[PDB]
């Protein structure tokens, strides 16, 4: 098979860098292992969760970590901070609160199509804040082929598929806007211990700013049994996750009060009866639950090893050379580019854990090159297969190849633009 | 509703506690918590995992622990080993390596029904080492509702529930041999740190003891693909597991071997392509492993609060004037009857934790008290609604309830003797 033949490839170039590097022992291995679970990451030879498992096992044989202590990192706060909004979005679909939140918004329009379709990437969007992406876009896709049926103009495509890379685009922004939503958010959060209210303040105006940005580029070319209770566990839940930090503070300073709001609304979700167990064990991506601890089991081997700071010596004369302007343009073009041939998360896992810790061995905070590539991870807009929301509506075996591939070529320059903009902003 | 009702008993009895008793602050916190989440997994009011959850949660918001101590728990090895033997039989029910296991056999008896029922037995207890219960006693069904239809005379019953009973009872017996097969038998290994081949050498013998014992009870009344590749992943795992103790010590003395093979084991199984990962996230119930680490994290909870020494010392005067065959005889005795209105898993969690840290309060080895409970917590044969292979057959609509209730009646008191000896041989 074709990805049978990357493990081996990559099997080899380990062995390789490791007997042939002449460097402290240490960072051939570091780098090394590096190597190795880049390739599988970004290839995807073996499933993403497949290579996280990997990072720990190879860590515990090769003297870097004691067992108990790799396998610790699946364990992260945020981890349960992620699988809180996993049975947050698990309750109100079960309860059916995704429809009833799209029917009356969508039939808040009189009966104008024309108007119908731009309503449609503003809930896309803000269900992605909560839901996800794939599943945001595999849940719309189904209410995107449902308004296209009064002129079906198969003819007529200026018309037609600007509604479906929309909401292709929509779920994948408006998971920038919180930190539940992409898992690169999480990651990032993670790495740099970022509290929910921390990444909002972050993300949602880059979501509140790159939607429009985005529409103008394709433009110019009942209330049943407790679901106002769904609505007010969860409503109750994002309004602690917002107001963290005071309550937080005024209660006795615990640790992760981000993650304990987060399992609190499993247990309110679950006492007020209003969604069964399996159904939260059924909508929860466990395999990307298991990739966040692989990547920072990861970070964490760059560290014991010293690649982070043989990598930032190397780097160091490279980056004096260069201006915080240059560096983070670099970082954001190098992702918002890299993002369109791999998994957005598998992206993101690869590249947080290398940036944070270079750039804390240069006594930089890591949350500014962090928070940036978790948020240019989620810009994958050309060619499908970068985001499974880009082959939901692609799916629809519409949409031509070299079309997205250059609408996306617009709207990658100037997410770069706007990234990078911003990200000179939040410095001081 | 009733389990909405059971929660709120549930609540005041630990308000009450919390007030009422007249001892160290600490000592009231901690038996205050004990009392309420014996009652919240006895009754099931909460989802066994919904439960867990709520474990650390307290701990966290009373000063117990702080977030990410408690949490940490929940990445315990055992965990991950466990996690190891869900992808493991994941991968062979997909492939099917347990059908061609059962007709191979199957096959071998001609087609005399009086060595099939037996070989229906030895298969799905041996299925049961590996694989589960409820999914064992789900496969089987189907084989056994299927060669009982040459004597299908409802009217003719006691050849007919004897081989959907003897087939339920095999499934629960056959989650003895091995450290993998039942949530109790982890949950023993954790709290005293058991290997693989240490718990085999205990429940494996018990297992080859009790499955003639009650199969006697209920008497006197194509290889495909890479399906050779799924045994040789799996024949080669458990080779390892079983000299998982020299090959260990011959490589430079890893922590937790066991886990780590249980993790290559996956590698293995997604590198030889012979499963994908959307499988392994299927079968594995998720809401068990977090399960796993409530229950640890509450025997940590009771050595805290100094609850463990506190029950030892309330214990002294009447486990002074019992024997140590007397103890093993009650305890024993307690769980092989409290399983039959309980969940099996739900059992072991709460009773292993207190009786090993009590055990370990009275400075002994609490291998012993948790090794037994772990075995006693599989012995559900009364009643259905104890464990989903008795309803299972059950649900057949043919066995009676009071026929059942009389067979496990007396079956029980047949395991209460076995254990207890047994019990008593494993002390030097
Ligand atoms: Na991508
Ligand atoms: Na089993
Ligand atoms: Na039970």
């Amino acid at each position: 098979h074709r990805n049978s033949l990357i493990v081996l490839a990559d099997v080899a170039l380990f062995l390789a860098l490791y007997h042939f590097l002449p460097f402290e022992h240490n960072v051939v291995l570091g780098i090394s292992m590096l190597a190795f679970i880049a390739v599988l990451w970004l290839t995807e030879a073996l499933h993403v969760t497949v290579t996280a498992i990997l990072v720990p096992v190879m860590a515990v044989f090769f003297g870097i970590f004691e067992t108990q202590a790799a396998l610790n990192n699946f364990a992260n706060s945020i981890i349960f901070l992620f699988l809180g909004g996993f049975a947050l979005a698990a309750a109100m679909h079960h309860q059916g609160l995704d429809k009833v939140i799209a029917d009356k918004v969508l039939a808040m329009a009189q009966g104008k199509m024309s108007v119908a379709v731009f309503m449609l990437f503003g809930v896309t969007a803000l269900l992605s804040m909560w839901i996800s992406n794939t599943a945001t876009a595999a849940m719309m896709l189904p209410l995107v082929l449902g308004v296209l049926s009064k002129v079906d103009a198969d003819k007529q495509r200026s018309t037609y598929v600007f509604v479906l890379l929309g909401v292709a685009y929509s779920a994948s922004i408006g998971g920038i806007a919180t930190l539940v939503g992409s898992p690169p958010n999480a990651i990032a959060a993670a790495e740099v211990g970022l509290s929910f209210t921390d990444w909002m303040k972050f993300g949602l105006p880059t979501a509140m700013m790159m939607l429009p940005m985005a529409i103008a580029i394709l433009y110019f070319l009942n209330w049943d049994k407790g679901k106002v209770v769904t609505l007010g566990i969860f409503g109750l839940t994002v309004f602690l996750w917002i107001f963290s930090s005071p309550i937080n503070a005024a209660l006795g300073g615990f640790k992760s009060f981000d993650t304990l709001v987060a399992l609190g609304a499993i247990l309110m979700l679950s006492f007020a009866r209003v969604v069964h167990w399996k159904e939260i064990q059924k909508t929860a991506d466990w395999g990307v639950l298991l990739l966040f601890g692989g990547g920072l089991c990861l970070s964490n081997v760059l560290k014991q090893t010293g690649t982070s700071v043989f990598l930032a010596n190397a780097l160091s004369d490279m980056v004096s050379h260069m201006g915080i302007f240059v560096v983070i343009l670099v970082v954001a073009t190098f992702v918002v580019f890299l993002t369109e041939f791999a998994s957005n998360t598998a992206s993101a896992a690869l590249l947080i854990p290398v940036f944070a810790t270079v750039a804390e061995a240069f006594g930089m905070s890591p949350v500014l090159l962090s928070v940036l590539i978790a948020v240019a991870a989620s810009c994958a807009f050309m060619l499908p297969v970068a985001t499974p929301p880009n082959a939901i509506v692609f799916a629809s075996g519409h949409i031509k190849q070299s079309e997205m591939m250059r609408v996306g070529l617009y709207l990658n320059i100037a997410c770069i633009g706007l990234l990078t903009a911003i990200a000179m902003l939040f410095w001081q």
